[PDB]
């Protein structure tokens, strides 16, 4: 709901379980007054002035020292209001002069929810959402924004976006934009990030928030594998099962910054949206900028709660994918199996081995284009490489159908190596500054995906491809951050000519599966997941490292979109060994699918795929569609435990990864969540029942192990 | 509800909200399975058996090593099983040997709540509670253990108590017993204790629970300014509003122990009960012992909650006062106010200057009996001092009733000084080694009142006085801790003789109001709670560090137990000056009343304890019945905050006093507990009106100090 109490000039939003309100103040400013637990108070009196030095005060504030920019709590603060925290917005106007001081000027509530020029964003019906767009500007800087505040009930979601106009004559450039912000008064709070590193990405770090700012950001061009765009301010003390704790999370694939904030008078500023750095966009007389969404929800009783709303909010109303409702084939993929040395045969051969064992369809990953027989060349030169396959791509897609295997592939559309026909052909078309060397990773470039020239060229080669057969899943990966960055559009307008190809290559193959990719989770973001219903979650394949890197992408991303694959061992990138059973468990928590050779493998271990096949798909929608649960964290604890429960409670699947081993072992219990207290649960293997409270409170002892890095999986069914 | 199943050997008791359950096994052996959330399963599969080194095994387990009692669960461990770990019971047999290896014999379930001989108890009627006596016995040792549990559903209480019976011909002796364990298999958890000295008791100490024991105790014949005999064992993360918690309350004026350790299989083990120090008890063939009861509890939800159940398990079932659900008249006390320095007229002239303010009652404290003119003598000599009272007692009490004023008169029974006509004439009946010279503390000693002949002595004096006219009310004090034990009877003979004398008095004179006290807040447990509705809370009346004081009293302590006067300032005890307002609103957390001399007031402190009184008044029943919340941390917060609601919710009064100042104040924020979130509240002084759900979450600020260690009162009605 959307109500504006036209008296006091106060908007509250409503959602099921919680209520975010606003006033516009006497002046004309926008201030945030509440954002938790559903009230139909009016929060103004939350608010108080006192004469604090150097909090100084609009012109329009006359001889009244108590009303500063500085002190009191605002939606959408900015640079050249007298506040000196951190701020949303920074215009530099026509004459150069650095300021917005925005005023209120309008409003309108609409039934359903906005959409974004060119960009990702929460979708819904017009019963679903409402839509509050409040018009603001500043007269001498000559903008005017729009802040767009959308309204998901049922999902206890309110979006933000922003809509920037320059309604003066010259030229003036946008040099900050977040896309929200939150001003509380009072509160302690700790911030929790996601951070990491290629191959080990989305790591937690949860610390107290002090007196100055905890930020982080993106400017690879990318949201990144360093950094996730998503923050949670949980108050002091919350936990998984209780307390207040807000979300924000980035609707975007592109650079970023987080900043949250202790002030001067204990207030706490949290901000998202848009990087400063490598950002001063211009804006001609007239002309709209749009920035990217963010996803706020407040949880009154815990984080897992909390991500509960974001799981729901992704599957629902983010992803368009058809697979969000449907099987997805379980996969095997090329890479690891085999790098770049295959051939058409040796695709084939995996596809009749993995058609032996259950599975749906193999991905054949780089190596089948141009000359691509390492990562040195032919990137741009999307041609079929037949001399390697051995014929057409349309008749090894046939080989395979012919062996009741579906096809996949990779793609990498975004980049360049300069040992191509296309870089010979067009060096210009790279990402590069004039008469400077570029930096290069992975010995590649980017294209300027900015440019319609250099994407048509690149997506006519990719319809060729993808043209020539019943192709049902692409891949599209994404192998180095952006360097030698040219101008202050150019991060921006490089994603929207990303986003441009994706919703081609979408609307043109609607039935096609596309999982998002960047050198593992380095885009990882709400932004893919409008175009792709799962990403790969990590390149390291490590189960041990699996369950950590699975465990900080859950706070805010469903597990239906973590590609999660069973890989050989002496792991890839660890060297590490586990045992396949326990390899198993941890791919079933994402999309499931395999990535080695299936003929170096025992036959036992052949008969544990075919186990594990029927084991993911009898409970695929649950670990799909199910209430997701942590049930500990594996930075701290004995185990890796997680567990999913159907919607009416009557189904739940655990899983457990064990952690450490030491002789003459305690009995380690894992505690279930999300169950129905008074509901008696059958265990499926062994056969005994246990009511929803005792799982919930004792849990269940785990089997002693005999071996390290043990798994177990234990299905419940009401009775 | 107390269920026992017959085949699986288990006993399930369930209140309202919880449910502990134990098990025979098939040695015979009484285990814990379980205690917490309400379940109707059998709990017993989460036992679990291993071959664990150097845990041994019954004689009667066989070959069977993976079943030791220095790895399962127990209701009442004890020396003589093959259990390393603290345990409940010692007993010394008739041959010199310490060993108790006790066997399930029988059970009764009965309705109601069983009572202890010579010893104060939780009571109830038959449709409130029910009691299971369980009967496990050792042969060798020839001794029979009665374990008594009461469950009271309502409130959430389940009692613990033990009766133990020498069977065989020999003399035994009783080592150590406590009343109650609690195994856990499994938690990390967090001990929480109240601690402190004269004049600054119970302050809050929580710690986590590392491997070892934590453990605390009084030997000092009195549950002790220094240890309370309460602890809190709260789940890892618990905090005043969410999570698991623990509590036990020893229902005991005299020695205790409490014992919480953390063992190598990563269990809990806590105890609560007697000291083993100075307790050797003698039971002669055929004779029986009482262990003293505690009262546990839990919460799921906090340790408000948990408070909560023991405030009303105290004020309903433990007071037996007829004052509970009466209004109690405001005294003014007269120690602070004079010390020894009085006559009659001076009493009589604060009678008059009380009565002209609108206090109810004049309490004559120490000074009154022998030639009691300094804390040096007369102890024992329970005469009245006519010649400093002008006259008689019977005389200065009809002095003070035409003043319209009731009396109230100091008594210290258990007391001897050497400088005494008692002394001189009975030197032996003082607690005293033959032959060594004893310990002096406040330059007396204790009588022995293991010894009838010195109680009835002691008693025979009172009566006389307190036959000498209309006296309302009897604080009874004890000025130092036991030392020169003689025998290892003593300490638990000398608190029956306590326990008898004051029954006996509370028997004779079912009209008085009987304070407890001992040097303030020395014996202040729900042992004497029994039989005193109120107890003086600390000889420390500085505002400010009551509200410490207070804090930790109300862990397990209801409001209305707390004595709490208006003293004067400079503080006697601390030196440090607060105003009138503060001192009054910290002391309506409790009795309320004054300890001073009016007549050296100004007109404007006199004008306020007219108002204090009529707001005292006022708010008498909803500060005395209404569900207790602390609202902060006095620790560590700005503030020290509490409230008071109203069974219904529809009224609450919300106390603060400012801590900490600094220039430029920073806006406090006050947020409120337990009101109804959809409800409206209006404020009284304001006439401002509140969602509960906002007065919980913003709560309201503050207004801004303009003075050190300001306080306020806030009275919200529901409207
Ligand atoms: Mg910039
Ligand atoms: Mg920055
Ligand atoms: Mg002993
Ligand atoms: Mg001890």
């Amino acid at each position: 709901a959307i109500i504006y109490n036209p008296n006091k000039k106060i908007f509250t939003l409503h959602t099921a379980h919680t209520t975010y309100q606003m006033q516009v103040d006497p002046l004309g400013y926008l201030l945030h007054l509440y954002y938790g637990e559903k009230t139909n108070s009016s929060m103004d009196y939350v608010l108080t002035y006192a004469d604090r030095g150097f909090s100084g005060n609009p012109y329009a504030a006359g001889m009244d020292r108590t009303y500063s920019l500085d002190a009191l709590p605002q939606e959408y603060p900015s640079l050249g209001t007298g506040d000196y925290r951190n701020i949303a917005l920074n215009i530099k106007n026509e004459k150069g002069v650095e300021s917005a001081d925005l005023l209120f000027k309008s409003y309108e509530i609409r039934n359903g929810k906005y959409r974004l020029q060119g960009l990702p964003a929460v979708w819904a019906d017009e019963k679903e959402a409402q839509t509050l767009e409040i018009v603001l500007a500043d007269e001498n800087a000559q903008v005017e924004v729009h802040l767009l505040y959308g309204v998901l009930e049922e999902n206890d979601v309110i979006t933000r976006s922003v809509r920037i106009k320059n309604t003066g004559t010259g030229q003036i450039t946008i040099e900050k934009a977040a896309a929200a912000c939150l001003d509380f008064v009072q509160g302690e709070f700790d911030v929790l990030r996601f951070y990491g590193k290629h191959a080990m990405e989305r790591n937690l770090e949860r610390t107290p928030l002090g007196h100055g700012t905890i930020a982080f950001g993106s400017r690879r061009g990318t949201s990144s594998h360093q950094y996730n765009p998503a923050v949670i301010l949980a108050e002091k003390g919350t936990t998984e099962t209780a307390g207040s704790c807000y979300g924000m999370l980035f609707v975007y694939s592109g650079n970023f910054s987080c900043e949250a904030e202790k002030d001067q008078f204990n207030q706490t500023r949290l901000l998202l949206g848009l990087n400063e750095e490598l950002f001063s966009y211009p804006l001609a007389s007239g002309e709209t900028f749009t920035v990217p969404e963010v996803i706020l929800s407040y949880s009154a009783e815990g984080l897992s709660a909390l991500s509960q709303q974001y799981h729901n909010c992704i599957r629902n109303h983010v992803c368009r994918s058809k697979y969000v409702h449907m099987q997805r084939p379980v996969l095997i993929n090329s890479w690891e199996a085999a790098y770049f040395d295959f051939t058409g045969d040796t695709i084939v051969d995996l596809a009749k081995e993995a058609a032996s064992l259950g599975i749906d369809m193999v991905v054949m990953d780089d190596g089948w284009f141009g000359k691509r027989n390492d990562d040195n060349s032919s990137l741009g030169d999307w041609q079929v490489n037949e001399t390697k396959l051995g014929g057409s791509l349309a008749e090894l897609i046939t080989r395979v159908h012919e062996q009741g295997m579906k096809f996949g592939i990779w793609i990498e559309p975004e980049m360049i190596n300069e040992d191509s026909d296309l870089y010979r052909a067009h060096p210009d078309w790279a990402i590069r500054i004039q008469g400077k060397k570029p930096v290069r990773s992975r010995n590649q470039l980017l294209l300027d995906f900015s440019r319609k020239e250099v994407r048509d060229c690149v997506f006519d080669q990719i319809c060729v491809v993808l043209d020539q057969g019943k192709i049902d899943y692409v891949k599209w990966d994404m192998n180095r951050s952006m360097a030698d960055v040219y101008a202050g559009n150019l991060s921006y307008d490089y994603v929207l000519g990303v986003y441009d190809f994706m919703e081609r290559l979408c609307s043109r193959y609607p039935d096609l599966l596309l999982e998002g990719c960047s050198g593992g989770g380095g885009r990882f973001d709400a932004g893919m997941l409008y175009y792709s219903p799962q990403i790969w979650c990590s390149d390291n394949t490590d189960a041990i490292n699996r369950t950590r890197i699975q465990y900080g992408t859950s706070f805010f991303y469903p597990v239906s979109a973590m590609g999660a694959h069973v890989s050989a061992v002496p792991n890839h990138q660890t060297g590490r060994v586990t045992s396949f059973h326990t390899r198993g468990v941890t791919a079933m928590a994402g999309t499931f699918g395999y990535e080695l050779n299936p003929a170096l493998l025992s036959d036992e271990e052949k008969q544990q795929i075919r186990e594990q096949i029927k084991t993911y798909k009898k409970y695929e929608t649950l670990i799909n569609e199910g209430t997701y649960w942590r049930l500990s964290d594996p930075f701290t604890d004995e185990i890796a435990a997680w567990m999913s429960v159907s919607e009416e409670q009557d189904h739940a699947l655990v899983s457990v990864v064990r952690l450490m081993a030491e002789a003459n072992q305690a009995t380690v219990y894992v505690r279930l969540r999300g169950l129905k207290p008074d509901a008696v649960y059958l265990e499926e293997q062994s056969g005994r029942q246990y009511s929803g409270a005792a799982l919930m409170h004792a849990g269940i002892p785990l089997p002693p192990f005999t071996e390290e890095y043990e798994a177990y999986q234990f299905a419940f069914t009401e009775l």
